Protein backbone atom coordinates (compact mmCIF):
# COMPACT_ATOMS: atom_id res chain seq x y z
CA UNK A 1 0.00 0.00 0.00
CA UNK A 2 0.73 3.51 -0.25
CA UNK A 3 0.66 5.70 3.13
CA UNK A 4 0.63 9.49 3.24
CA UNK A 5 2.84 11.58 4.96
CA UNK A 6 2.69 11.30 8.52
CA UNK A 7 0.20 13.38 10.65
CA UNK A 8 1.56 12.27 13.97
CA UNK A 9 5.02 12.16 14.72
CA UNK A 10 5.66 9.65 17.51
CA UNK A 11 8.42 7.09 18.68
CA UNK A 12 8.91 4.81 21.82
CA UNK A 13 9.20 6.46 24.99
CA UNK A 14 9.32 5.68 28.65
CA UNK A 15 6.47 5.53 31.17
CA UNK A 16 7.08 5.60 34.94
CA UNK A 17 4.71 5.72 37.64
CA UNK A 18 3.91 9.46 38.48
CA UNK A 19 6.16 10.17 41.86
CA UNK A 20 4.38 12.15 44.70
CA UNK A 21 4.77 15.93 46.22
CA UNK A 22 6.01 13.73 49.72
CA UNK A 23 4.53 16.80 51.39
CA UNK A 24 6.42 16.78 54.98
CA UNK A 25 4.82 15.55 57.71
CA UNK A 26 3.54 18.11 60.90
CA UNK A 27 6.35 16.58 62.92
CA UNK A 28 9.24 15.47 60.79
CA UNK A 29 11.80 18.07 62.36
CA UNK A 30 12.49 14.34 64.55
CA UNK A 31 13.66 12.44 61.23
CA UNK A 32 17.10 13.43 61.75
CA UNK A 33 16.87 10.82 64.97
CA UNK A 34 14.97 7.38 65.38
CA UNK A 35 12.26 7.60 67.71
CA UNK A 36 14.16 5.36 70.29
CA UNK A 37 17.04 7.88 70.63
CA UNK A 38 14.13 10.36 70.90
CA UNK A 39 12.42 8.12 73.73
CA UNK A 40 16.18 7.12 74.99
CA UNK A 41 16.76 11.41 75.78
CA UNK A 42 14.18 11.79 77.69
CA UNK A 43 15.15 9.02 79.72
CA UNK A 44 18.38 9.83 79.99
CA UNK A 45 17.34 13.59 80.65
CA UNK A 46 15.04 12.36 83.77
CA UNK A 47 18.22 10.21 85.08
CA UNK A 48 20.08 12.57 85.19
CA UNK A 49 18.12 15.39 86.60
CA UNK B 1 8.01 17.67 -7.60
CA UNK B 2 7.40 14.09 -5.18
CA UNK B 3 8.87 14.00 -1.87
CA UNK B 4 9.86 10.45 0.03
CA UNK B 5 8.78 9.86 3.64
CA UNK B 6 10.55 12.05 6.09
CA UNK B 7 13.87 11.02 7.32
CA UNK B 8 13.92 13.40 10.04
CA UNK B 9 11.29 15.15 12.09
CA UNK B 10 11.95 18.22 13.57
CA UNK B 11 10.24 21.35 14.96
CA UNK B 12 9.66 25.09 16.47
CA UNK B 13 12.17 25.29 19.45
CA UNK B 14 12.95 27.78 22.09
CA UNK B 15 17.39 28.22 22.69
CA UNK B 16 18.48 30.55 25.52
CA UNK B 17 21.45 30.91 26.80
CA UNK B 18 22.97 27.93 28.89
CA UNK B 19 22.82 29.69 32.96
CA UNK B 20 25.94 30.38 34.67
CA UNK B 21 26.73 30.94 38.24
CA UNK B 22 24.24 32.78 39.78
CA UNK B 23 26.26 35.97 41.58
CA UNK B 24 25.45 35.93 45.64
CA UNK B 25 23.23 38.70 46.01
CA UNK B 26 23.80 40.81 48.86
CA UNK B 27 21.07 39.41 51.56
CA UNK B 28 21.74 35.79 50.23
CA UNK B 29 22.31 34.40 53.63
CA UNK B 30 18.61 34.36 54.30
CA UNK B 31 18.08 31.77 51.01
CA UNK B 32 18.15 28.38 53.25
CA UNK B 33 15.51 29.33 54.61
CA UNK B 34 12.07 30.62 53.09
CA UNK B 35 10.64 34.29 53.42
CA UNK B 36 7.23 32.69 55.57
CA UNK B 37 9.69 30.88 58.14
CA UNK B 38 11.84 34.60 58.57
CA UNK B 39 7.98 36.53 58.93
CA UNK B 40 7.22 33.96 61.41
CA UNK B 41 10.11 33.17 63.74
CA UNK B 42 9.63 37.23 63.88
CA UNK B 43 6.22 36.63 64.62
CA UNK B 44 7.45 33.66 66.96
CA UNK B 45 9.73 36.27 68.64
CA UNK B 46 7.05 38.84 69.65
CA UNK B 47 4.88 36.01 70.78
CA UNK B 48 6.98 34.09 72.91
CA UNK B 49 8.38 37.72 74.73
C1 LIG C 1 16.09 17.73 77.48
C2 LIG C 1 15.78 16.35 76.96
C3 LIG C 1 14.55 16.31 76.09
C4 LIG C 1 14.50 17.40 75.04
C5 LIG C 1 13.23 17.44 74.24
C6 LIG C 1 13.19 16.47 73.08
C7 LIG C 1 11.85 16.35 72.41
C8 LIG C 1 11.62 15.03 71.71
C9 LIG C 1 10.81 14.04 72.49
C10 LIG C 1 9.54 13.60 71.80
C11 LIG C 1 9.79 12.83 70.52
C12 LIG C 1 9.39 11.38 70.59
C13 LIG C 1 9.57 10.62 69.29
C14 LIG C 1 8.29 10.08 68.70
C15 LIG C 1 8.04 10.59 67.31
C16 LIG C 1 8.91 9.97 66.24
O1 LIG C 1 10.03 10.48 66.03
O2 LIG C 1 8.47 8.99 65.61
C1 LIG D 1 14.35 36.96 66.07
C2 LIG D 1 14.82 37.60 64.78
C3 LIG D 1 15.51 36.65 63.84
C4 LIG D 1 16.19 37.30 62.67
C5 LIG D 1 15.26 37.70 61.55
C6 LIG D 1 15.97 38.25 60.33
C7 LIG D 1 15.06 38.53 59.16
C8 LIG D 1 14.02 39.60 59.41
C9 LIG D 1 13.12 39.88 58.24
C10 LIG D 1 12.35 38.68 57.75
C11 LIG D 1 11.59 38.90 56.46
C12 LIG D 1 12.46 39.33 55.30
C13 LIG D 1 13.62 38.41 55.01
C14 LIG D 1 13.35 37.38 53.93
C15 LIG D 1 13.37 37.97 52.56
C16 LIG D 1 13.31 36.95 51.43
O1 LIG D 1 14.17 36.04 51.41
O2 LIG D 1 12.41 37.06 50.58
Amino acid sequence: IDFSKPFMSLGISIMIKKPQKSKPGVFSFLDPLAYEIWMCIVFAYIGVS
